[PDB]
């Protein structure tokens, strides 16, 4: 049993569409839609469009007004909306990260924040570089505040830091750019190592396992296989293996890790080579409900709250808040509610790896009701009449228990493939 409990934030894909209002032309409601009628609009959003600023400002609100106390939050990054290249610019993205950057210092003057960056906070998006640019330069301003110079000085270099976490200084956050890992960054193409930031990791984590440091990882596009389908890792499976190996080396250190980019709320659990589990992850769904026209489903908006032992920083439990944006809206009022808690849904001890490990376990049972849960809140409780087949279930679950490439098609084959 632990004499106080740890807590920290995490948010992303926050995806700020300032054109956002109401007005009777829907087409003309909010740029992100590109055109479309969006679907229903109201104040706090609609499903086609990125979030409006109110939106992501009751987020922070409910925050503030949570009743719960934080030694951090975590900030995952994708600040600017969907609309495409040209209808953007480097300067549009660098307001927009503003706004964030400045609306969280206003309401959390006194709170630490470790940002990554994500594959739009860059124009044109994704093609984030490997030496220093306008945006990398940008936001090591925008964020001193709250970083070392140490930090801040890699940062600008190619969108990357790491840090000790002021109220817990053995703790450190590792923020990485994964987007200098993702497919279509076309600045990286064939490179070895962009921005020498596998050899600053392993250098980082070396350097932390010796000191007695705890480290939690913090990026945007996480490792590993994208659950909704086929043998497609959500970077580029030449970085995802180096990535997967340099963690299994190092698992010992890490406690911890944090992604978004999916928009959907994801676990997954890293195994050492000879087939254990070691390393619990942990993808966060968005703010933004935002989808496209064809997709039945989406998220409703998203925001959860960790808890550690502040010994080991051993990870204790997870809270996941949401917004029922329909009810929402139908309401006109920002009824932030809980929508679970990990260990009370799943009737599991901890966020230890051997603990969801066991869990995925369960969801391999045939119409294991843990799985429907998880395939609920897959989706941020958005439809709950919602339902999944075979192969959709066998894509989640071979994602969930297998992170590199072997082991995914083991466990694809095993049943069944083309
Ligand atoms: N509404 C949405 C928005 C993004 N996505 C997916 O999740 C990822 C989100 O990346 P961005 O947030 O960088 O667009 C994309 O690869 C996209 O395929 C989705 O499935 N539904
Ligand atoms: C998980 C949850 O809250 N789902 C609800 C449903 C309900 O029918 C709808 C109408 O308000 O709004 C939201
Ligand atoms: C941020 O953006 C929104 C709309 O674009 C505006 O209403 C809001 O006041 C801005 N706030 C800051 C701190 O920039
Ligand atoms: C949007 O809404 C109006 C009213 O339903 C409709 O007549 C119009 O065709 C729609 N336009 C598009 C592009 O969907
Ligand atoms: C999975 O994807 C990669 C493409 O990156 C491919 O080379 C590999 O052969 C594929 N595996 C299967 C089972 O098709
Ligand atoms: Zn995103
Ligand atoms: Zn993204």
């Amino acid at each position: 049993p632990p004499p106080a409990i740890g807590q920290f934030w995490h948010v992303t894909d926050l995806h700020l569409d300032p054109t956002y209002h109401i007005t009777d032309d829907h087409t003309k409601v909010c740029a992100s839609s590109k055109g479309a009628n969006a679907s229903n609009p109201g104040p706090f959003g609609d499903v086609l469009c990125d979030s409006p600023y109110q939106l992501i400002l009751s987020a922070f609100d409910f925050i503030k007004n949570s009743g719960q106390e934080a030694s951090f939050m975590i900030w995952t990054g994708d600040s600017p909306p969907h609309v495409p290249v040209p209808e953007l610019s480097t300067d549009t993205v660098i307001n927009v990260i503003t706004n964030m950057t400045t609306t969280i210092q206003s309401l959390f003057p006194n709170l630490q924040v470790f940002p990554a960056l994500g594959n739009h906070d860059y124009w044109p998006q994704d093609q984030l570089p490997v030496v220093t640019s306008k945006v990398y330069n940008a936001v090591a301003n925008l964020w001193k505040p709250w970083l070392d110079e140490e930090a801040i000085s890699t940062l600008r270099k190619g969108g990357f830091y790491s840090q000790k976490v002021t109220t817990n200084p053995n703790l450190r956050i590792i923020s990485l750019n994964t987007n200098l890992y993702y497919g279509p960054n076309i600045m990286t193409l064939n490179k070895t190592d962009p921005a020498n930031q596998f050899e600053w990791l392993e250098s980082t984590l070396n350097n932390s396992q010796q000191n007695k440091e705890k480290v939690y990882i913090i990026a945007h596009v996480p490792v590993g296989y994208l659950p909704s389908s086929q043998n497609i890792t959500a970077m580029r499976e030449y970085y995802n293996e180096k990535l997967i190996d340099i963690f299994q080396k190092y698992s010992d250190v890490i406690a911890g890790q944090f992604y978004g980019h999916t928009h959907r709320d994801s676990i997954m659990v890293l195994s050492d080579k000879k087939g254990s589990p070691v390393n619990s992850l942990f993808v966060a769904p968005a703010v933004t409900p935002v989808k496209s026209v064809l997709e039945k489903q989406t998220n409703n908006p998203g925001i959860r709250l960790f808890q550690y032992d502040p010994r080991d920083y051993k990870l204790l439990d997870m809270l996941q808040y949401y917004l029922n944006l329909t009810e929402a809206n139908l309401k006109g009022e920002s009824i932030w509610k809980l929508e679970y808690i990990l260990t009370q849904t799943y009737d599991i001890e901890d966020l230890q790896p051997e603990s969801l490990y066991g869990l995925a376990k369960q969801f391999t049972i045939l119409d294991s009701k843990q799985f429907i849960k998880y395939y609920n809140y897959f989706f941020v409780s958005y439809d709950s009449s919602v339902t999944c087949d075979k192969t959709c279930k066998a894509f989640q679950i071979c994602a969930i228990m297998n992170l590199d490439n072997i082991s995914y098609a083991d466990c694809l084959k095993q049943l069944y493939i083309k």
